[PDB]
């Protein structure tokens, strides 16, 4: 169908869900597992260097977002597509942004709003693929953002 689509999705609420929790999910990876396995290994070292080196930035962020419910959480998906879509593309940002889901996903786990995690990961992947699709393709998908970073 949209293979781009279903490979970031993996990946990205794989991560979410992985940080919110502590649990590494063991289902195996879907389509193309030897690249999600490598982004997701990439996310653990990078996405979490982010969320350490910038916790006082990101969590000033979650403070003026006032996250509390699945409102709270349906409205991110403007300032999202508004901070990230609207700003220059590259990897760095493309992190930034799924790295800054993670911290808002462990948050959701803290307040008991664990159901919202599931949508935050949609609404970050939707964000991502919708508004960068032809960057990501010219930058050779999810191969690219692990020979970034190697
Ligand atoms: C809605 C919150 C988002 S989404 C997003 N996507 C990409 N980059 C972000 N941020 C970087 C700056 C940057 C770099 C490293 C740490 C902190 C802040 C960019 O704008 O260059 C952001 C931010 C965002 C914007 C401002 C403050 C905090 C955050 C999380």
């Amino acid at each position: 169908e949209d293979e781009l689509y279903r490979q970031s999705l993996e990946i990205i609420s794989r991560y979410l869900r992985e940080q919110a929790t502590g649990a590494k999910d063991t289902k195996p990876m879907g389509r193309s597992g030897a690249t999600s396995r490598k982004a997701l290994e990439t996310l653990r070292r990078v996405g979490d260097g982010v969320q350490r080196n910038h916790e006082t930035a990101f969590q000033g962020m979650l403070r003026k977002l006032d996250i509390k419910n699945e409102d709270d959480v349906k409205s991110l998906s403007r300032v999202m597509i508004h901070v990230f879509s609207d700003g220059v593309t590259n990897w760095g940002r493309i992190v930034t942004l799924i790295s800054f889901g993670a911290f808002v996903a462990k948050h959701l786990k803290t307040i008991n709003q664990e159901s919202c995690i599931e949508p935050l990961a949609e609404s970050i992947t939707d964000v991502l693929v919708r508004t960068k699709r032809d960057w990501l393709v010219k930058q050779r998908g999810w191969d690219g953002f692990v020979e970034f970073f190697h």
